[PDB]
């Protein structure tokens, strides 16, 4: 029994359906320290991309001996996300929620930067754009 979080859904669905890795856009330039679980998700995506067609068991075997192995095993047996008909739509929905959460963090970062350092022209336009858009169980993530 695990409560849903965005990153639990993404990592769990990917572990249970490694073919979903092909729907993930590039994550290489994201700061994993901004979002718990993002670093592990990125690792899993890259593992799937390096070995197309791998099974859940083969993906889990690749992570044996890592500090995330026990967490990946739990998520692999998580029945709450087991339904295959809705797996892809759920993955895509949660992918967009992840990026929305990063946009909120970026907006908060730019507000704090503006009070401490002022913003560049590019940053001020970025913050304005973000403001307009806004106007309109031991798993550690
Ligand atoms: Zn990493
Ligand atoms: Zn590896
Ligand atoms: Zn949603």
């Amino acid at each position: 029994q695990l409560k849903r979080t965005t990153m639990r859904i993404l990592i769990g669905l990917l572990v249970q359906n490694p073919e979903l890795a092909t729907l993930v856009p590039p994550l290489e330039n994201l700061d994993e320290n901004k979002l718990p679980g993002l670093g592990l998700f990125r690792e899993l995506v890259n593992t799937c991309l390096s070995q197309p067609g791998l099974t859940t068991g083969q993906l889990l075997e690749h992570y044996r001996g890592t500090n995330n192995a026990a967490t990946l095993e739990k998520l692999s047996m998580w029945d709450d996300i087991a339904d295959k008909n809705i797996a892809e739509q759920t993955f895509t929905d949660s992918l967009n929620h992840m990026f929305d959460s990063l946009l909120e963090l970026r907006q908060e970062e730019l507000i704090a930067r503006e009070r401490t350092h002022g913003l560049s022209n590019e940053e001020r336009l970025e913050l304005w754009t973000l403001n307009q858009e806004l106007a309109k169980d031991d798993i550690p993530f």
